[PDB]
């Protein structure tokens, strides 16, 4: 039987790594892309379809599930895995992004954050966030943090990061004090510090002193743009323990993922393939296309000329164009399945190229064609 | 290889019949339920899922496809079957329902009907309707008629029926004058006459004199209610040729279908399982339920306790309740798959019970439990 948590690096090229995380509910191949399932569903896909595209793990969200259908309710129903019909690992974000994005609904203190609906109130704290993730039965539990807004002054970034590090210790202690959770799930810490190298170093040092199963780079994908994100990754990822997974939260476009892997990231999640798929954007090896465009109305080619997904084996651009134009649910289903399959094929090509020592060439070839 | 069209009755009980229609693209087991796919999609289902529920044939619509994506466009793309990925028989309605339901958008004459969008204009006539159905590649072509509004005076019902019979002859001649269509598709006539026995008889006589591969009972499911619909079926179905299929257009609820089979109907179509499924209504052998109701929020049972569909094998009422409440696409997908599977299981039970000479008992047992 598999351990609670083991991360093993099978091959490396520069800062890039490929390997596996073994957990009780399955193996995660890294670098990994996690489809987002915030409402206890990866939108428009059955779990079996999510798995068929190649996903090893999906992302849920403490904040959204706390509100609907409720954490205690999901626990009474047997946990999130049973509830939604996904039996493989699930990583749950802690709510720390919503601490920032919904801050106008919040009262924040050193104890935690209370959200007021625009009228019910719901509280999150390190202890309550970890508890909710336990009630959900999450396999990878994220520490409760604050995603620092961008831009941030050095003073405010420092104050925010310092609070997040205090909350990281409280998250660690809450997780460890629940024996069933500590024995069966993993806990990841989240590095903060905005774009400032000294603050990123202080945050990494604090997280490593506490000790976690994996380390997320938080506080990015907040409007900073790719050049700046890459600059921060350049110095921030080497600060994290080498022998544990590195998770870049909320990233991203295909070229973001490639460059982040070149900088040592092992795990990703993003709403882009699902959300923009429903909005008519399809990813291809020649760049994204908007299937709504009139130029596709009689195009019999599949969405992408090489993609192995079931959508590209059967249906034309012309048909999917019609469905999306018409607002048909099947349009959302087909676009989403293709985009998630595309993302998984990207991750597979990344893993294979690192394994074979040709990832740098893959990255250059990928960019040359994607941006042609 | 299968013929263009053969209908064979394998067993009978009273007025009820069970058998098969053989066509080039497949066999249709009767009594048959046709899922509705008006926009070149059975809403929220891949064609493979439609087939997995047991459907042998689906319904398309000349009027809707004429407008979007266009009949000539579908022909240029290889036909409706290729376009949507359903390779089995498709029956297309002719537009005659929209002649009535959208009459405020129309100018009608003996030549046909012109529809004006609320600003483009689109014309339908016996000749153009048959041509569109050819361009779509429809397997069962419906004559172009007018669904008489309900209620109708005897005079207006007679005038409407008489025009429909003239249009039925024009439909027959247009179909026969297109060799590829005449050799590979079938043509059904549509009986009109509102609720009036003498007009229904005149219409049946006119259609039988022209000669069709099958005969629809038109002009029902227009607000008349079940008692009146059954009264009209009582005298109308025996007027149609016994050795050809009898198709009741737009019907209906499960108990409508059972009673219509008891009166000699072989084919049905209805938006109820798809549309009301998206709106949260699930069919069960104990009657319909509204999954949105708070009583289902923690109900771990499947939608129906006996249903063999994939939805009832995996997911709980509680999960589907959450999805529909949340407006999630997967909620529409799961409700729709279950409801279509339920309808197909109903048809299978009807076919088996007629084959075994116990359909009258099935109908009584079905009603006693469904309405308990
Ligand atoms: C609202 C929605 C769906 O969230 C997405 C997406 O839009 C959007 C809008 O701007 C883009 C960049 C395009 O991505 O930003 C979100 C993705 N960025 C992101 N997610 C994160 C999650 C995080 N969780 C925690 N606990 N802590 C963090 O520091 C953290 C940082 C993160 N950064
Ligand atoms: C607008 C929408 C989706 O069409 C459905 C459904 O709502 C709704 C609204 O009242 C109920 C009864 C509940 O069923 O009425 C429609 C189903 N009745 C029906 N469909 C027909 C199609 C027909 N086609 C032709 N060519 N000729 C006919 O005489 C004809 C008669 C029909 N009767
Ligand atoms: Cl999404
Ligand atoms: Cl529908
Ligand atoms: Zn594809
Ligand atoms: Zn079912």
């Amino acid at each position: 039987d598999r351990p609670r948590f083991s991360f093993s690096i099978a091959a490396r090229e520069g800062k890039a790594r490929t390997g596996t995380i073994e957990m009780k509910r399955g193996v995660i191949r890294t670098p990994a892309f996690m489809p987002v399932g915030t409402a206890a569903t990866v939108k428009a896909l059955k779990p079996e379809t999510v798995r068929a595209t190649g996903a090893d793990i999906i992302l849920g969200n403490t904040y959204h599930l706390m509100l609907r259908p409720g954490a205690e309710r999901i626990a009474k129903l047997g946990g999130l895995h049973s509830f939604m019909g996904w039996d493989r690992p699930i990583l749950t974000d802690s709510g720390g992004y919503q601490v920032m994005s919904l801050s106008s609904l919040t009262k924040q203190s050193e104890e935690g954050v209370t959200f007021k609906s625009h009228g019910s109130r719901h509280m999150l704290s390190p202890e309550r966030s970890i508890e909710i993730q336990h009630l959900l039965g999450s396999d990878i539990v994220m520490a409760f943090d604050e995603c620092t807004p961008y831009p941030a002054t050095p003073s405010r970034a420092a104050s925010s990061m310092e609070r997040s590090m205090r909350w990281a210790k409280r998250s660690r202690d809450a997780f460890d004090s629940r024996k069933e959770q500590a024995e069966n799930a993993a806990l990841f810490g989240i590095q903060q510090g905005s774009v400032f190298e000294n603050l990123r170093q202080q945050s990494a040092d604090a997280l490593a002193e506490i000790g976690f199963d994996g380390y997320a780079v938080g506080g990015l994908a907040v409007g900073e743009g790719q050049d700046e994100m890459f600059r921060v990754l350049d110095f921030s990822v080497p600060m994290l323990p080498d022998d544990k997974p590195h998770y870049l939260m909320g990233v991203g476009k295909p070229d973001d993922i490639v460059g982040a892997v070149e900088r040592g990231i092992d795990m990703f999640d993003c709403v882009l393939p699902t959300r923009s798929g429903r909005n008519g954007q399809a990813f291809t090896w020649d760049g994204p296309i908007n299937i709504r465009n009139a130029r596709f109305s009689e195009d019999l080619k599949p969405l992408d000329s090489e993609c192995h997904c079931a959508v590209c084996q059967k249906w034309s651009r012309a048909y999917i164009h019609h469905l999306i134009r018409a607002g048909e649910i099947l349009g959302a289903m087909l676009m989403t399945e293709h985009n998630i399959a595309f993302y998984q094929q990207l991750m597979q090509k990344i893993r294979d190229s690192i394994s074979e020592g040709r990832f740098s060439q893959f990255a250059q070839d990928f960019r040359a064609r994607y941006f042609a």
